Formats: C-alpha cells, sequence, structure tokens
C-alpha cells in the first residue's frame, strides 16, 4: 500500500528505479545506493521495466495444441508461437497466440 513513482519498485521502506526489458534486478537499491540490473540468461526474458529478481522463463511451443515456434524468445521478449494452417488464435493475453481454434 505506500505508492512510488512511475517506473520505481516497492522493496521495504524503498522506492527503487526499475530495470528495464532484457534485465533484471541484480541488486535493490538502499539508502545511499541506487538498483544494480544485470542482463536476463539464455531462455528468460523480461518485456518490461520491472523489479523482478529473476527474469521469466520463455514459453514453449505445445504442438499437442496446433502451435510452432514462429521466433525464438530474446531477453526483451517471449518465444512467438503460431498455428499451423487452417487454425486462428486470438492475441488477447499476456501469453498472446497460444490456443488454435478453427470455424466449425
Amino acid at each position: 500500500q505506500p505508492s512510488c513513482r512511475q517506473e520505481e519498485f516497492l522493496v521495504g521502506d524503498e522506492c527503487c528505479p526499475m530495470c528495464n526489458p532484457g534485465y533484471h534486478v541484480k541488486q535493490v537499491c538502499s539508502e545511499h545506493t541506487g538498483t544494480v540490473c544485470a542482463p536476463c540468461p539464455p531462455q528468460t526474458y523480461t518485456a518490461h521495466a520491472n523489479g523482478l529478481s529473476k527474469c521469466l522463463p520463455c514459453g514453449v511451443c505445445d504442438p499437442d495444441m496446433g502451435l510452432l515456434t514462429w521466433q525464438e524468445c530474446s531477453s526483451w521478449k517471449d518465444t512467438v508461437c503460431r498455428c499451423i494452417p487452417g487454425y486462428f488464435c486470438e492475441n488477447q493475453d499476456g501469453s498472446h497466440c497460444s490456443t488454435c481454434l478453427q470455424h466449425t
């Protein structure tokens, strides 16, 4: 419930500057010290300014769900999946193209 500016995150009694997309918090700020950020390791990403200690694991494209991987995740963006021909997906979620719908 304490409030922080835009692009800060709350840790104990401190509002800390956020890390940029592609980075995670390596060290939280302190009384005398600003945030330390590190780039996402392989197979992880962050797509937004953030206060996460770790980057998020990259998604996998489930071929049982009718998906193929169309583009590999990068450190600032998750794996892009697509449906097989004859399906459509709705990109409405944080999981984006993840369900292969078909007309009846």
